[PDB]
């Protein structure tokens, strides 16, 4: 079955004036394996996985600015923000070549961070990542209405940060076996104070939907761009239905993304780990000898 605990000892990094807590296991010659969680996550979400990996290789797993075991300044937690903390994060652990494990807003920053340093990207492994949704048509039927009204200053601020219902309502939906309570509590932990849901608010109301905000469709499009042709080894893990990604588009992205290999995870929505994480974590695992030569 699938493991609750966080059997991780915590490591801790001054950026920006601000301190950031991240996981640091496995041996520290050869190339890092960074894990990438986005919303409403934190390195948790990566917990099940990262030890099918750390055997072999370093795994860095951070906690976003305002999420996790971070520290939470009175930011607005624009991308641009996650981008610049994120950026500075990496160069205060002197990372040079890496590998890229990634989710959802994590697939954002790190696809963004690869296009701009592609000489230092060996592989990435991708699930449910965000690419422009050109329309509402576009994005899933189910949960059509409830990113609509979360994209809202008075409603949306409402469900997310007064009522806490992307910690209550959207995560738990979008994770095909029930979560227990004590999963639930791990991630409710770093949002006891509802004045710290702010991020959980900005990352939908940053979603690249229907054109807007125009910023993030713009560089989104950009670091598609740059995937659609870069030769980097890609592993894309789907699942059925999947949200952001539906088996009938991991299909395509499998055929026009160069050198890449689509794994099955058999049912799932948006938090693929949850599901299946033990053949994410082997998947990745087994992926990752093939990377190593120049
Ligand atoms: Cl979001």
């Amino acid at each position: 079955e699938i493991g609750t605990g966080f059997p991780f000892d915590p490591h801790y990094v001054e950026v920006l004036g601000e301190r950031m807590h991240y996981v640091d296991v496995g041996p520290r010659d050869g190339t890092p394996v960074l894990f990438l969680h986005g919303n409403p996550t934190s390195s948790y979400l990566w917990r099940n996985i990262i030890p099918h990996v750390a055997p072999s290789h370093r795994c860095i797993a951070p906690d976003l600015i305002g999420m996790g075991k971070s520290d939470k300044p009175d930011l607005d937690y624009f991308f641009d923000d996650h981008v610049r903390y994120l950026d500075a994060f990496i160069e205060a652990l002197g990372l040079e070549e890496v590998v890229l494990v990634i989710h959802d807003w994590g697939s954002a920053l790190g696809f963004h961070w690869a296009k701009r340093n592609p000489e230092r990207v060996k592989g990435i492994a991708c699930m449910e990542f965000i690419r422009p949704i050109p329309t509402w048509d576009e994005w899933p039927e189910f949960a059509r209405e409830t990113f609509q009204a979360f994209r809202t200053a008075d409603v949306g601020r409402e469900l997310i940060i007064d009522q806490n219902a992307f910690i209550e309502g959207a995560l738990p939906k979008c994770v095909v076996r029930p979560l227990t309570e004590v999963e639930m509590d791990h991630y409710r932990e770093p949002f006891l104070k509802p004045v710290d849901r702010e991020p959980l608010w900005r990352f939908p109301n940053e979603l690249p939907i229907a054109g807007e905000p125009a910023n993030i469709v713009a560089l989104v499009e950009a670091y598609m761009n740059w995937l659609h042709q870069s030769p980097v080894p890609k592993l894309l893990f789907w699942g059925t239905p999947g949200v952001l990604i539906p088996p009938a588009e991991a299909a395509r992205l499998a055929e026009s993304l160069p050198n890449c290999k689509t794994v099955d995870i058999g049912p799932g929505l948006h938090y693929l780990q949850e599901d299946n994480p033990d053949l994410i974590g082997s998947e990745i695992a087994r992926w990752l000898p093939a990377l190593h030569h120049h």
